[PDB]
This record gives C-alpha cells, sequence and structure tokens, in this order.
C-alpha cells in the first residue's frame, strides 16, 4: 500500500471522488503499522476509509467489509449532536467520529 | 522509487496538473523506456505526460523547466499541427504525441 495526503479540506464524498479519480480509496489502516505510516504522511486531521453510515457503531471500510484494527480516541466513537458517521484521523494518531458533512484533509490508499 | 496511477476522466493539462499536485504529485514524465513503459502498464487509454513546448517551441522540457532528454516521439511527431501543439501525450503503443494543451486525455500521475 502506498499512501498519499491532499493538500486542500473537503467533505468525504469529494474526498470519495478523489482517490477514485486515481483508481485508489479512501485510505483504511489495518494496522498499527498501516496507521503510522497514515499519520505521517497527513498534516493534519483526515478522514479515513471508515464509516458506520449504514448502521449505528458499526465500522466498516467503504466496501462493506467491518474493520478489525481500531485506534479511538479515548471517549471516541460518540456519534455526537446529529449524528458523526464518519471517522478521521488526529495529529496524535488516535480517531475521531466526525459528520461526514464537514471538512477535513484525506489520505489516499493505493496498491 | 517512482509510482504511476492513472486517472479515470479526461481533462486538459491544466486541469490534469491540479490533480495530480492534489495529491502532491505531478504528472508523469518517463526518464527512460522503463518508466515509459511503467506507464504504459497503466494507462488504458492516451494519456498526458508531464512535459510541454510552451517556453521555445520544439525545446520539450518537464513541469519544472527542466530540459529532457529521454523523448520516444511516434514516427512522424512532434509536428505541432495547425494552431499549435505544445503539450504531450503518451498513446496506446507507448509512443508520444503532442496536442494542444486544451485538449483532454487520461492523465498519468506520479509520485516518489
Ligand atoms: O471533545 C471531542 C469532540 O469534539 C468535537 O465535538 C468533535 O470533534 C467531536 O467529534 C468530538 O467527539
Ligand atoms: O497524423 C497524426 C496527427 O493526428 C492528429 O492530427 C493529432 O493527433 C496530431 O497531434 C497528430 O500529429
Ligand atoms: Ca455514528
Ligand atoms: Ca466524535
Ligand atoms: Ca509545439
Ligand atoms: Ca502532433
Ligand atoms: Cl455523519
Amino acid at each position: 500500500k502506498y499512501f498519499m495526503s491532499s493538500v486542500r479540506r473537503m467533505p468525504l464524498n469529494r474526498a470519495k471522488a478523489l482517490c477514485s479519480e486515481l483508481q485508489g480509496t479512501v485510505a483504511t489502516p489495518r494496522n498499527a503499522e498501516e496507521n503510522r505510516a497514515i499519520q505521517n504522511v497527513a498534516k493534519d486531521v483526515a478522514f479515513l476509509g471508515i464509516t458506520d453510515q449504514r448502521t449505528e457503531n458499526v465500522f466498516e471500510d467503504l466496501t462493506g467489509n467491518r474493520v478489525r484494527y481500531t485506534n479511538w480516541n479515548e471517549g471516541e466513537p460518540n456519534n455526537v449532536g446529529s449524528g458523526e458517521n464518519c471517522v478521521v484521523l488526529l495529529t496524535n494518531g488516535k480517531w475521531n467520529d466526525v459528520p461526514c458533512s464537514d471538512s477535513f484533509l484525506v489520505v489516499c490508499e493505493f496498491s
């Protein structure tokens, strides 16, 4: 896997379209090593290819596969407010669930 | 090492540049036959390369203004047809053709 970070911020729909444009997908860490690699390429908070849009509190990658490895920041995922169904990687490498309509950097994954 | 990725949609060079730059990459510029073939492997149809002769006609440079050495022009190219062809695309046989920078093609991005 190769990871590339965007320079501009955007909602998940646009982030997905960006990674897809170059035939990749939004980065999904499967272990601590991939998590670190993604953190290092990201200079700020960035979207990961994980959501619980289909079923609340059931986090899966953009292809419907349930994720095994997680690295939630203490207190997350909390689905605050009207709902948080997307996931971002904070600058310390931990994850936070956020609204899919908010804007963050994106890290794309390629094989 | 360099990694090459191809776009799905067609777009003019300026847009191709913005796409590759969005992920901190550049438009692919083969420096030898091996890279040219690697770009061929990922490009399913005619695609833009990061080469132009916009500064001086018939003096091809990469997008950073650096004069290229290796070229793989298709027989009869570059011919700068009509109002001018100052951008470059990799044909489906790996050879190159100069085309208008305003025409749309797939883009192959390069990362290191
Ligand atoms: O305090 C943590 C809390 O901060 C904000 O409200 C958002 O980033 C939430 O997603 C997060 O859970
Ligand atoms: O005959 C080859 C010629 O075909 C078209 O006119 C264009 O693709 C030109 O760039 C190319 O040189
Ligand atoms: Ca949720
Ligand atoms: Ca949250
Ligand atoms: Ca020309
Ligand atoms: Ca030509
Ligand atoms: Cl949401």
